[PDB]
């Protein structure tokens, strides 16, 4: 619509046209043909363990990273009960486990158990949201170091990582743990 | 709050610090000492009929006009039953009546009879709003020729005048017709 959110987002942030990178996706994940959506398999599929593939975390990256400027993309979470989204550094550990935290180069928030919204921080912070979002705007300002999440239907705030001193390229990152009927999808 | 509306308005538009100009105010209007608020008198007060004073329309202007750039200010309408706000050209007719319309250099919207939201256009357009606003953001982009009005509490759209070819300086303008307990006030 013509809400200040919808009208101004592109005046202020360049719209990322985020395409999921199948080379990065944990083998338990399915990337849609159009590369906009991700689902989970009952079992890991048989894929190479090429270096760019997350082999433990149920993660997938966008094809393109950012090293400067202002950028946004939107994700339809719909009625999923579990998801995490945000950005991560190019050089995160993709083989084995590391805690997904800003100290290990992940800046993400999401939902677990249907209704626990949280930042993936050390320690985890609980978010109290006016309503459950269906669509989440993810907003990067590389130079000020701000990663902001909004409800993309009413423009309400969800969370901001403030004043981070990024020194790596940053990828859109997505994680799904659960096997559910609703996918996680990028709006183009 | 940290809504996209509140966070982004100042990144994109310079906040006007709009002060009411008592020299411009129809003598039936009272301008507050702090020059942020306007009320109506039962009767016209005794004032000079200096050239900058609106002598028929129950109008008052901001002290400063714009000839370029992006600007905004916010107005608390509260539970008033009647008000109109927007911008007008420096050279509007201030002595006698002219219809307040874009053709006569007024770009305004507002409320009449408690619940008829309308643009002051020829002909008048009725606005259907999700909810009655309490605070209205007024947004000027001189070069693209856009004057946009938002609900300043949830960032929802109210109205836009699109692609106007301004060639005069533009003043914030305000009009109140009714005698009611609630004033019309500028947020600083």
């Amino acid at each position: 619509r013509h809400s200040a959110y919808n009208e101004w987002k592109k005046a202020l942030f360049k719209p990322a046209d985020v395409i999921l990178d199948p080379k990065t996706a944990n083998p338990i994940l399915l990337v849609s043909e159009d590369q906009r959506s991700v689902q989970r398999a009952k079992e890991p599929q048989d894929l190479p363990d090429n270096p760019e593939r997350f082999n433990w975390h149920y993660c997938v990256l966008g094809c393109e990273s950012f090293i400067s400027g202002r950028h946004y993309w939107e994700v339809e979470v719909g009625d999923r009960k579990e998801w995490h989204i945000g950005v991560c550094s190019k050089n995160v550990q993709r083989k084995g486990w590391v805690k997904m935290t800003p100290e290990n180069g992940f800046w993400t928030m999401g939902l677990t158990d249907g209704n626990k919204y949280r930042t993936l921080t050390e320690p985890r912070t609980n978010l109290k949201l006016p309503k459950p979002p269906k669509k989440v705007g993810v907003f990067l300002d590389y130079e000020t170091g701000d990663i902001s999440f909004y409800n993309a239907v009413d423009g309400s705030h969800i969370h901001t990582f403030l004043d981070v001193s990024f020194s790596e390229a940053l990828y859109p990152v997505f994680r799904i743990l659960t096997l559910e009927p609703t996918a996680l999808s990028i709006c183009p």
